[PDB]
């Protein structure tokens, strides 16, 4: 059911995203182990993503979430990096996207940081890096991110020092880096219905001059 729509480099739309991922690179504690060294994006390609039946799933929790947080969905746009961004443009998001191991429970985790969501697309802690050269900070292969639409409802805040259920009375966590004061949240969901892969992005790191 899902169709993908080329965005135009000239377009507002394409622009803010591009705005959006360029603007949320930091550096990592790592020093690029993961996700590689970098400090910008080439930008390839934006597409949105349109499947009405995933946009239906996640609007009739959005509805429910809202109505439990009174009249409140507190959705956001947030990054996703991961392995199975194919699957997840297609199918949802579900438990097999969860971060089993993640600091903050077992759940679906999002990124404010577009290079956060970097260190997961080959995998956790960057996997083996590219497919191709085994390169976590590969300058050369494509890389795909999901900027997504993402209901929080009451978040849970959990102060960091940077599929299971939400902490009672809640529908997400917030996890907020307290020592990196650069560091931006992350966030966790328990059910993937209160995510939607509204765009994805295919790009290349920069090596830096
Ligand atoms: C275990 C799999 C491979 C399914 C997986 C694990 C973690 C992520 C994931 N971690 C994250 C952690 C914090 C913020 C953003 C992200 C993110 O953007 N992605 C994605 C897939
Ligand atoms: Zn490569």
């Amino acid at each position: 059911g899902t169709i993908l729509i080329d965005l135009s480099p000239d377009d507002k739309e394409f622009q803010s995203v591009e705005e959006e991922m360029q603007s949320t690179v930091r550096e990592h504690r790592d020093g690029g182990h993961a996700g590689g060294i970098f400090n910008r994006y080439n930008i390839l390609k934006i597409q949105k993503v349109c499947n009405k039946k995933l946009w239906e799933r996640y609007t009739h929790r959005r509805k429910e979430v809202s109505e439990e947080n009174h009249n409140h969905a507190n959705e956001r746009m947030l990054f996703h990096g991961s392995p199975f961004v194919n699957a997840i443009i297609h199918k949802g998001f579900d438990e097999r996207h969860a971060y089993i191991g993640g600091m903050f429970g077992a759940g679906i985790y999002f990124a404010e940081n577009s290079s956060k969501s970097n260190q997961y697309v080959y995998g956790i802690g960057g996997g083996t890096g590219c497919p191709v050269h085994k390169d976590r900070s590969c300058y050369i292969c494509h890389r795909q991110l999901l900027f997504c639409r993402v209901t929080l409802g009451k978040s849970f805040l959990q102060f960091s020092a940077m599929m299971a259920h939400s902490p009672p009375g809640h529908h997400s966590v917030t996890g907020r880096p307290s020592v990196n004061g650069l560091a931006l949240a992350e966030y966790v969901i328990y059910r993937g219905e209160q995510a939607y892969p509204e765009y994805l992005i295919t790009y290349q790191i920069m090596r830096p001059e």
